[PDB]
């Protein structure tokens, strides 16, 4: 059934779309040999989430329900997984993946038109269960960057937009998981509070939606889920990795008024630990990492409704060049792989070191 009573990915299997598949069958896989070409093949099978990051990506949100619709016939129960990512002044401490609505010419309508056509789907296919990821970054960049000038003056459209999304998609088959970050952002001690107070009172302010289930964590990040050993790029924050994170910060949410809120972490790009990464903020296109955890539902934690690929691995976070529109100087630094496409275009030589790291491995 489309309705849950508890953990959202109880009872259901995750579904891995048809666009994700494309990019590795027929953008990565003619360019591999062997060993490599075979363990791709494998990769395009592990669910990851579709991400709406325009409007007229909507239709295929739409394809893809109507693959899980008839994949649930032949006795499967398979669950459908997006991004809602299209708020107005969007990514507003980052140039790399600027969005196609603006604050000030009528964005906030527009992220309303944009969530009315999401609901709509929502309802043509109330049968399918929907996980949802609700706007990466934003929030954690209202806790952190209010000195980043796009952020300060984006705040009220981000809270009129973000409870606009909450209230319209509040629906019985879906479950909601509102970005929250990571463990080297609102994870350092001094955050924690302040991130889970504006968390809760999101919550709150949308009237406790019931199809809120928590925060999803990590999300286009590498770090680690529950490594032991903490890398040297974390010194100094004693919350290293991202099971510290939620344990942390979960019961805040419940000292705030947001109880029983429970978590998702994204592993798509963790599998090897520690990564590449000279300096923990360094984000776009990290070198050194691996496609790692597999999705699944059986996390062994009390907070983790599910491990889960966010980003699909192998679409870049970014262009390297610096002549080129969205170039963000991250980009270009010397852990990020180079050359680099625009954000969200496939990045082969990325996904090759996503595959070659993997842990566990594809080959
Ligand atoms: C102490 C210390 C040392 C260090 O080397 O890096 C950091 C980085 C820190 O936070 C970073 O905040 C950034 C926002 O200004 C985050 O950038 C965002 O990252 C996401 C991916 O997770 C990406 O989608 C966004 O476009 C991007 O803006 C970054 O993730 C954080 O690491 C802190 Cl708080 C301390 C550091
Ligand atoms: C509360 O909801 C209203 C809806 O109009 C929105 O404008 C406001 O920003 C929200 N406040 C917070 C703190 O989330
Ligand atoms: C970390 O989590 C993974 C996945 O649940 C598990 O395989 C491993 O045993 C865990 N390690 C520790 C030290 O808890
Ligand atoms: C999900 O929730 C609905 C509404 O209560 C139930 O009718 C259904 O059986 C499922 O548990
Ligand atoms: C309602 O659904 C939850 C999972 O969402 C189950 O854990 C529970 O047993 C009941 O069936
Ligand atoms: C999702 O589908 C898988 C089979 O692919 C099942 O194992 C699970 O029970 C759920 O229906
Ligand atoms: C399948 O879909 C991917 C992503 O849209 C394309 O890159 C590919 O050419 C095919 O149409
Ligand atoms: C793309 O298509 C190939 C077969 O053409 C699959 O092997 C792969 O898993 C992906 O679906
Ligand atoms: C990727 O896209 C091509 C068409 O460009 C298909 O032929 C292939 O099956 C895969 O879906
Ligand atoms: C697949 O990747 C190769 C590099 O190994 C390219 O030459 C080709 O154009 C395709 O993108
Ligand atoms: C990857 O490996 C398998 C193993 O036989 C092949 O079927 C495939 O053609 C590729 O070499």
């Amino acid at each position: 059934t489309a309705t849950y009573s508890g953990n959202p990915f109880v009872g259901v299997t995750p579904w891995a779309n048809a666009y994700y598949a494309s990019e590795v069958s027929s953008l990565a896989i003619p360019s591999l040999t062997g060993a490599m070409a075979t363990a791709a093949a494998a990769v395009a099978k592990v669910p990851s989430f579709m991400w709406l990051d325009t409007l007229d990506k909507t239709p295929l949100m739409e394809q893809t329900l109507a693959d899980i619709r008839t994949a649930n016939k032949n006795g499967g129960n398979y669950a459908g997984q997006f991004v809602v990512y299209d708020l107005p002044d969007r990514d507003c401490a980052a140039l790399a993946s600027n969005g196609e609505y603006s604050i000030a010419d009528g964005g906030v309508a527009k992220y309303k038109n944009y969530i009315d056509t999401i609901r709509q789907i929502v309802v043509e296919y109330s049968d399918i269960r929907t996980l949802l990821v609700i706007e990466p970054a934003s929030l954690a960049n209202l806790v952190t960057n209010l000195g980043t000038p796009k952020c300060a003056n984006a705040q009220s459209a981000y809270l009129e937009c973000i409870n606009y999304a909450v209230t319209q998609l509040n629906l019985p088959n879906v479950a909601m998981y509102l970005d929250a970050g990571h463990a080297g952002w609102l994870g350092w001690p001094a955050n924690q509070d302040p991130a889970a107070q504006l968390f809760a009172n999101v919550y709150k302010n949308a009237s406790s939606p019931r199809a809120l289930r928590g925060l999803a964590t990590n999300v286009a990040n590498y770090n680690g889920w529950n490594i032991t050993s903490p890398p040297s790029y974390t010194q100094g924050n004693a919350v290293y990795n991202e099971k510290l994170y939620i344990h942390a910060i979960g019961p805040l949410l419940a000292n705030h008024g947001w109880s029983n809120a429970f978590f998702i972490t994204d592993q798509g790009r963790s599998g090897k630990q520690p990564t590449g990464q000279q300096q923990w903020g360094d984000w776009c296109n990290v070198i050194g990492t691996g496609f790692g955890i597999r999705p699944s539902a059986n996390t062994g934690d009390s907070l983790l409704d599910s491990f889960v690929w966010v980003k699909p691995g192998g679409e870049c976070d970014g262009t390297s060049d610096s002549s080129a529109p969205r170039f963000d100087s991250h980009c270009a630094l010397p852990d990020a792989l180079q050359p680099a496409p625009q954000a969200g275009a496939w990045f082969q030589a990325y996904f090759v070191q996503l595959l070659t790291n993997a842990n566990p491995s594809f080959l």
